[PDB]
């Protein structure tokens, strides 16, 4: 019964993961110290109730972006164009010149994407090495080679209109470069019309998969 | 150790479900006796491999309509912005003249759309009682409940203009009726812009949530 853990407590408002992996506002009603460590109790304002590690939950605030580095364990807006979730990730980059003053998110499940920083809120208890907690095992070892090369970022240069082959499932498809934005490129599938912006140092592009077997 | 298990055969190809709740093509590549029934081994296109119960993969072809009907276990496409995944459901509403020739879909995560017979695939096992391989206890339970009552489905009748109060994340709020869909409507929420495609069944639309309490 830990009515506190710093400056967690008890009746404040919290946001929390739940099992379609978005993550959800609610009120922190209970702390307990369980084995190793400890774990948060969160009723979500549809009354729905879930007992969460630390790194379950995340603070009710957007950071001040001085308190963001390469590596931060975040929560981050995802829009699909209609509807607007929240899913966890990691800050890749943070604002500079080049990328127009954005935050770079790759998210848990491997999708990546510009937002602001009203777009973020800070996980509470992040693990000690923050991809340690990314379920999908090669989304999580791509973060720890790229938070431990940063800034050692190789990736491709790529113009509008160039052809070039992208992975998608396992097999190698034809496909354009519609667009350049900071370190993201959106390429179109030309067989079914699909879009999809990737970072321009993912494999799944094929002269960084080139230049990364390049012998 | 069998090489068929009826038509599931040993180097079909299938598609199998991940643990983002999407489904992914594959091979079939071992059947096991494990316990008291049967798990089917697939590898991915992308290579990983996972041992899946029957009613977590699916056969790679679309069913003969007119072998689907209220109830029925399916894997659908859904539309995430510009990219296309397969995610799992229960038809709801086989093809009519309300609806334009398509089948309502109610997704595993409470979702629901109109799809066409070319945007589905059956689950090779799925359990008689179809519903009851859905995580969502609160999905589960409607779906229970409205393939017993069905055809008699309580719905409200909205028209484009209309403003009504909507759910979403356990509070109400403002909104208005876009657009009508057969048994769907577009509900625009006019505090942040967002839409949502919601069945003119389901109580987060007010008038549907006043019309069952009369009940
Ligand atoms: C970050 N990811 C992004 C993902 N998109 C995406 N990923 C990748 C990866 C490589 N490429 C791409 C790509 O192109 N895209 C477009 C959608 C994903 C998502 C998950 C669950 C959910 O659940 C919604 C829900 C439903 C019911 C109740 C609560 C929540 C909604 C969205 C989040
Ligand atoms: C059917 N549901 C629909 C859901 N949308 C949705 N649901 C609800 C529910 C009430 N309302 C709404 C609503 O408005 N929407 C819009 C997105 C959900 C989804 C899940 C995982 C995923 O993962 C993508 C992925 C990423 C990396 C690797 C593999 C896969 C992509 C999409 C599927």
């Amino acid at each position: 019964e830990l009515s506190k853990d710093g400056d967690l407590i008890v009746s404040m408002r919290i946001l929390g993961k739940k099992r379609t992996k978005t993550w959800h506002k609610g009120t922190l009603i209970a702390i307990q110290t369980v084995g190793p460590g400890k774990k948060y109790k969160v009723k979500f304002d549809n009354k729905g109730k879930s007992l969460l590690s630390g790194n379950h939950i995340a603070y009710d605030y957007h950071p001040p972006a001085d308190k963001l580095y390469v590596g931060s364990r975040v929560v981050a807006k995802y829009k699909d164009g209609n509807q607007v979730w929240l899913y966890a990730g990691i800050v890749a980059e943070t604002p500079n010149v080049k990328n127009k003053l954005r935050f770079l998110i790759f998210f848990d499940d491997g999708y990546a994407s510009y937002v602001t920083q009203s777009e973020l809120y800070p996980i509470c208890r992040p693990l000690k090495k923050t991809w340690e907690d990314i379920e999908d095992i090669s989304c999580r070892d791509f973060i720890e080679e790229y938070v431990t090369a940063y800034p050692n970022r190789p990736m491709v240069l790529l113009k509008s209109g160039q052809l070039i082959k992208t992975e998608w499932e396992g097999t190698w498809w034809k496909s354009r470069v519609e667009e350049v934005d900071g370190s993201l490129v959106r390429i179109l599938f030309l067989d079914d019309k699909r879009c999809e912006w990737i970072y321009r140092g993912s494999t799944r592009l094929e002269p960084m998969f080139s230049m990364k077997t390049s012998s």
